[PDB]
This record gives structure tokens, sequence and C-alpha cells, in this order.
């Protein structure tokens, strides 16, 4: 059992996901990070999916990250569907 993913639904298309890792990885260690992206404009999809090196950071996580970022951006951040 060590499936912690984590979902974040608000992926700016002005930044890359090395960006966004950066973010999520103030909470934790990343372990990987799943940018969806459309493959056609080289752009964002809006969202994407990530995983801390430690399970538990993943609760920890959505808890601070669930609406943290700059501007009038956001991340929506919650478990993986």
């Amino acid at each position: 059992a060590m499936g912690n993913k984590i979902y974040v639904g608000g992926l700016p298309t002005c930044l890359n996901q090395d960006q966004v890792k950066e973010l999520l990885q103030s909470f934790g260690e990343l372990k990987g990070l799943n940018l969806v992206m459309d493959t056609n404009t080289n752009l964002n999809k809006g969202f994407a999916f990530f995983e801390y090196c430690d399970p538990s950071v993943t609760d920890h996580a959505i808890a601070g990250l669930h609406g943290m970022l700059l501007g009038d951006r956001r991340l929506v951040v919650q478990r993986s569907i």
C-alpha cells in the first residue's frame, strides 16, 4: 500500500511543471510529477498529478497546498482520482 498520489487542478499555462514541482516540493521531497500537457500547444491542461517521497507528506501537503500559489492563480490540491 504505497500509493499517495496527489492531484493539482490549478496549473497555469504561463509556467512549466518545473515551476509547479518546486512549489509542491515546498512541503516535501517530490518523487514524481506528471504534468498533463497538451502536446499540440505544448501547454498545460490546467492540472497535474504528483507524489512525495514520503507517503505521510501527502496528507500534510494537501492540507496547506490546497489553495496555495502566488497571484490569482491557485492550486486545487487533493487526493488524485
